RNA sequence: CCUAUAUUCAAUUACACAACCAUGCAAGAAGAGACAAGUCGUAACAAGGUAAGCAUACUGGAAAGUGUGCUUGGAUUACC
């Protein structure tokens, strides 16, 4: 069922530890995917970015 | 009633009678604790950058802010 629908991909900063361990390596997936998706010939809609202080995606 | 012995007895009345408390459930309200790291600010510990704090009053998103009196669980480094 499905597998015509957009799908929104949502992409947090999950709290189990201090710092931006976790809020950087958000960035890093998130940005996996982006690229992923030219690999799968698939279009790519930014639709919300929020930027973290120490250089993370806070969501 | 010349030895002797037989028989009966009841429940009513005036008024109170779920107030009351226990247990269970509930439309819903409020508090406390928890990890956790999110949003907003930086109150406290150094004269914490306006010395802190108690009683009480008033005020503000939130720590708290300010007045009056009191405490040192602050300092004035000591022929200054
Ligand atoms: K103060
Ligand atoms: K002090
Ligand atoms: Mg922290
Ligand atoms: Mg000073
Ligand atoms: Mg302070
Ligand atoms: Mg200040
Ligand atoms: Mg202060
Ligand atoms: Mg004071
Ligand atoms: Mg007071
Ligand atoms: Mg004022
Ligand atoms: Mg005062
Ligand atoms: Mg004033
Ligand atoms: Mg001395």
């Amino acid at each position: 069922k499905y597998d015509k629908n957009d799908v929104i991909l949502e992409v947090t900063a999950g709290r189990t530890t201090g710092g931006d361990i976790c809020q950087q390596f958000t960035r890093e997936i998130f940005d996996m995917y982006q690229n992923y998706s030219c690999y799968k010939h698939w279009q790519f809609e930014l639709l919300n970015y929020t930027p973290a202080d120490y250089g993370g995606l806070h969501h």
